[PDB]
């Protein structure tokens, strides 16, 4: 019957593991989370890197910098943190 409505975002956001990148849970706690983002910026920071590294380590340090700073845009905040748990599932059925 009724179907055909805008609102689902356009796979922009809330689609890429985030609890997975920072190596926290989904029924964990910002002060949980953070702790895990936090000890997650300067293991992958540019400033914090040395210049007797090759090539490879940086191209692939930036590629976690990038996605740690994203897991935090979404479990960062109370809005989206909550929304995101929303749109994500959950092994809570039966």
């Amino acid at each position: 019957g009724s179907s055909g409505s805008s609102g689902m975002a356009l796979e922009q956001t809330l689609k890429k593991d985030w609890y997975s990148i920072l190596g926290a849970d989904p029924s964990a706690n910002m002060s949980d989370l953070k702790q895990k983002y936090q000890k997650l910026i300067l293991l992958y920071h540019p400033d914090k890197q040395s210049a007797d590294v090759p090539a490879g380590t940086m191209e692939e340090c930036m590629q976690k910098f990038i996605e740690i700073d994203q897991a935090w845009k979404i479990l960062g905040n109370e809005e989206t943190k909550k929304k995101y748990d929303l749109q994500r599932s959950g092994p809570s059925s039966g």
